């Protein structure tokens, strides 16, 4: 039996994609051990009950954890030194055991894993959990064809759409972290020469040209996405309705009953992200913009954010708006009453919109979200970006008009038509003989050749 290690970066947004790939691998008979920290194993129940369940390997004592006093460098230098020793310690034992691991698949955000694999003579592959488009951008920043301040008003990278400065990741919301973030991002492409493969959380129909460009860098590139549960795609992995490894523990939901009573394709599902902190002025323009559409909306917004809503807002939308602390985004997006998705354009939510065939109103906030929004609007053509002002503030009218344009406007039919197509192609890719299934089959066969 073939054994591999999967080593995600310990942050929500990064763990899910690897857990999901780990499920496709165990479904093809690979034994998977998940290498992770004391902190992640305490807050997630990763241990399934079965013979083929992912084995959880805690390799840290918690002393590598982020302190709230830390400057980003401090958090990263410490994480690296301690986790480097932890992995080395783990491999010193694992590699001389009964059936040692034949591979380590690690989040591309931890390129120092490659150096450890190299010392132990262990086959290794980084996993790029965000768009291939952002692999092009960061590679070009690394090799100098692109600067941290864009040197021109239009950027034409090879095999890419034209990008403006406002289409490029904005990592500068904390002008103290920006350089640290960019060096960490650009450092994921420096040591690829020694990578067995480069895994990408995308699919060939979505980013084909960019993936073909990446293949020119000299290593085999395997598209294995989207990492969305099987029950919403090919449905070949029994019970796969959630991101996690252990048996799904349903919350008590009010959202689906509410959606059941609204017309087919009628309601705007609103989520500007579980991690985004939105200022009160923008929050109010967003709220009144949604209200000024007169459409049914379901808005999921956590209590610390909900606190910042205009005092009488929730009461004023008693008829049309359901504003709640939690729903299952996957179950909401899959619901026939949901016609449009107002999103922050995080890669994970972007893949879910594409997979579940829901047109978007793109309200990107930080980082790769701006580039994800550019592709959703101009490349995949499944909706529109809220126009924002010089101040970056999106007015209530620009929120209202954008929602109306996507849901009711001239290109409304086109957005839905294109979303149904991307839903088909996404399912195709992960279904038997799909571009992604074939990359996973190929990988599994290679592993079996030890």
């Amino acid at each position: 039996d073939t054994h591999i290690l999967v080593f995600p970066f310990p942050s929500q947004g990064h763990i899910n994609p690897l857990l999901q790939l780990s499920k496709r691998l165990i479904a093809k008979g690979i034994k998977v051990s998940l290498v992770t920290t004391l902190h992640v194993s305490n807050h997630l129940q990763l241990q399934g009950a079965y013979s083929n369940s992912v084995k959880i390997e805690v390799i840290s004592d918690g002393s590598e954890d982020r302190l709230e006093t830390d400057t980003m460098r401090q958090t990263l230098d410490r994480f690296r030194q301690k986790m480097t020793k932890n992995l080395e310690d783990f491999l010193q034992k694992a590699m001389v055991s009964s059936n040692p691991p034949k591979f380590i698949l690690y989040d591309s955000t931890m390129p120092w894993v490659l150096e450890v694999a190299k010392e132990f003579g262990l086959d290794r592959a980084p996993f790029y959990t965000q768009s291939c488009a952002l692999n092009s951008i960061n590679y070009h920043v690394l090799h100098g064809q692109l600067k941290l301040p864009p040197e021109t008003p239009t950027i034409s990278l090879p095999s890419m759409p034209l990008l403006r400065p406002s289409d490029l990741p904005a990592y500068d919301f904390d002008p103290a972290s920006t350089d640290t973030i960019i060096d960490l991002l650009t450092s994921q492409y420096s040591n690829i020469q020694d990578a067995n493969l480069l895994f990408c959380n995308t699919f060939d129909k979505l980013e084909g040209e960019i993936i073909q460009w990446m293949e020119t860098l000299g290593r085999p590139v395997k598209t294995v996405g989207p990492t969305v549960p099987s029950a919403y795609l090919d449905k070949r992995v029994e019970n796969d309705k959630h991101y996690g490894l252990s048996l799904f523990k349903p919350n008590e939901d009010v959202c689906l009953k509410w959606l059941d009573s609204k017309p087919s394709g009628s309601v705007l599902y609103v989520s500007y992200g579980s991690l985004v902190e939105m200022g009160e002025e923008q929050l109010k323009e967003l709220a009144l913009g949604i209200k000024e559409t007169g459409k049914f909306f379901l808005w999921v917004v956590r209590d610390t954010e909900a606190e910042k809503l205009p005092p009488n807002f929730v009461e004023s939308v008693a008829e049309k708006g359901l504003v709640v602390s939690w729903c299952s985004q996957l179950e909401v997006l899959a619901h026939p009453s949901v016609g449009c998705f107002f999103t922050h354009c995080g890669w994970n939510s972007t893949l879910e919109a594409l997979c579940l065939g829901v047109p978007v109103v793109a309200f990107p906030q930080w980082a790769d979200q701006v580039t994800n929004a550019k592709f959703l609007e101009d490349v995949w053509k499944v909706g529109k970006r809220v126009k924002r002002n010089e101040q970056r503030l999106a007015s209530k009218e620009e929120v209202r008009s954008c929602i109306w344009e996507v849901m009711e406007g001239e290109r409304a039919s086109e957005f839905k038509s294109n979303s149904m197509e991307w839903k088909k192609w996404a399912k195709e890719a992960v279904d038997e003989g799909g571009s992604s299934d074939k990359n996973i089959e190929e990988f599994v066969a290679m592993l079996k050749q030890t």
